[PDB]
């Protein structure tokens, strides 16, 4: 036989690509092999070379396909179990999510095939981050977007963690794309100068991850409580268990009273309105006071709005020492990048304000954030204040089962606890419940699927990161000068 007319042929060159989309999904949280993103990055560019426009937007989208039909297939739990379509029909609208999340893909490898045809440095390391940067912010951006599944977030415990820091998960997301097809020209190639370059780009961050750009504040140390229900997901929007939930929420928190400054609650714990359940709350808050404690718990709340008619908020509220309660007070969270298919059908909560104060409770400010919009780096940066003390996060995986969902979910989750340099307190229904360090690190995690309380000691820290002090626009003005000068150096 031979093996130099099999890699020229373009059904193996398809096969390749879904082999190498579907081996890129290893790298997040539940495998945690950042290898794999750079082998899957290194075949997308690698197999793309010496193509068509056409034959390279196909190899894209393959590999796109190959990522997302493994990397998120979660989906289908949240399918299947909860809704009345049957399994040939999810099977289809999880087979449609994957390939319009690969549209994108397949975009990306289309338009870097047909402005930069051949294969050279230009292509690799110039064009491919900015192509790739714009790419991904179009995919992220688009219906609502659905940033997931991206190679920035498996290097919270590799080397390029620091860079996070400094400019952002995305400029992860430029480097690894970057390095990777400098690998990839390498491979291809048999010369050892992008192989050099490589190394040196990939080298020189690492010890960009020692500097701490925080302040621990060892004497606004508090200990935290944060409860994990483990409610039924399917009961969890019945009146029938309303009260039991109520009464073991309650039950779980009351020994807290007294020991742990603050409690924390998970997306939705009260599954009602909270205008119905006003004399629970007003007792709570009065027992938080006497007893002297914060109680920070989701819930679903409906206000009459301007035009008299209900606007429906999935909020988070404060109670107790430090945040007294009432029906009116500023001191609330309204979520506000809803989930598709999931609170809203596009083209049903009504979305909060993109700015929100951070919450008060007992004296330490909140920047709080709902499920979804915690893997939304930028919305939360600029929900981030300097007086943000910890990142607060609830959610609820009990949708996805026992799969790799939420394992990603929290992955992200940690990555802007490694950006904003401030403790993430995230809580969820039975998902993971953790305290991440200011440095994207699990100082405490409860186990998984069962009802506990993670009571421990968290330390405040304060100082601001280089990215949360001037955003994602310095990442942004890289990508255009990137772009500029690739297309520049195209036209000729």
């Amino acid at each position: 036989m031979a093996f130099a007319s099999l890699i020229e042929r373009q059904r193996i060159r398809l096969l390749l690509a879904l082999l190498f989309g579907a081996c890129g999904t290893l790298a997040f949280s539940p495998y945690d092999v950042w290898p794999a993103a750079i082998i899957s990055l290194m075949g997308l560019q690698a197999l793309t070379f010496n193509r068509r426009p056409l034959q390279s937007a196909a190899i894209g989208f393959c590999w796109g396909f190959g990522l997302f039909g493994s990397g998120i297939n979660w989906v289908y739990v949240s399918i299947a179990t909860f809704g009345g379509m049957p399994g040939p029909v999810n099977i289809f609208l999880v087979v449609l999510l994957a390939a319009y999340l690969s549209l994108y893909t397949g975009l990306f490898a289309g338009v870097l095939s047909r402005l930069w045809p051949k294969t050279t440095w230009l292509r690799v390391a110039i064009a491919a981050p900015a192509l790739w940067q714009v790419t991904e912010f179009l995919r992220g951006w688009v219906l609502t977007g659905f940033p997931w599944l991206q190679f920035g977030y498996s290097q919270i415990d590799g080397p390029l963690k620091g860079l996070a820091p400094i400019m952002g998960v995305e400029a992860i997301n430029f480097l690894l794309m970057m390095v990777s097809g400098l690998l990839a020209l390498a491979l291809v190639k048999r010369n050892w100068r992008p192989l050099v370059v490589a190394v040196v780009l990939f080298a020189l961050p690492f010890p960009l991850r020692y500097i701490q750009w925080f302040t621990p504040q060892p004497e606004k140390t508090i200990q935290v409580s944060m409860v994990q229900g483990d409610i039924p997901q399917s009961l969890k929007w019945d009146e029938g268990q309303l009260l039991n939930t109520l009464k073991i929420y309650y039950n779980a928190t009351a020994p807290l009273m007294g020991k742990s400054s603050l409690i924390i609650w998970p997306e939705s714990a009260i599954t009602d309105l909270e205008i119905n359940q006003q004399p629970f709350l007003k007792a709570l808050d009065g027992e938080l006071r006497d007893k002297g404690s914060s109680l920070v718990t989701g819930i679903v709340d409906a206000r009459l709005n301007k035009q008299n008619r209900y606007d429906t908020y999935n909020t988070i509220i404060t109670l107790g020492k430090g945040a007294p309660y009432s029906y009116e007070s500023a001191d609330r969270y309204n979520k506000n990048h809803l989930v598709p298919f999931g609170e809203f059908v596009p083209l049903s909560f009504s979305r909060g304000p993109y700015i929100q104060p951070p919450l008060s409770a007992n004296g330490i400010e909140l920047t709080a954030a709902i499920c979804y919009e915690i893997i939304l780096g930028e919305q939360v940066r600029d929900n981030f204040r300097p007086d943000t003390d910890y990142l607060l996060t609830i959610s609820n995986d009990a949708w996805f089962g026992k799969s790799i969902g939420p394992w990603q979910h929290f992955q992200m989750a940690r990555m802007r606890a490694l950006e904003l340099a401030r403790p993430l307190l995230r809580s969820t229904n039975n998902g993971i419940t953790a305290v991440i360090g200011p440095q994207g690190e699990i100082q405490a995690m409860i186990p998984q699927f069962t009802r506990e309380v993670l009571t421990t000691n968290v330390t405040p820290t304060t100082g601001l990161t280089p990215y949360a002090r001037t955003g994602n626009w310095p990442l942004w003005v890289l990508t255009a000068l990137f772009g500029f000068a690739a297309v520049l150096m195209s036209l000729r």
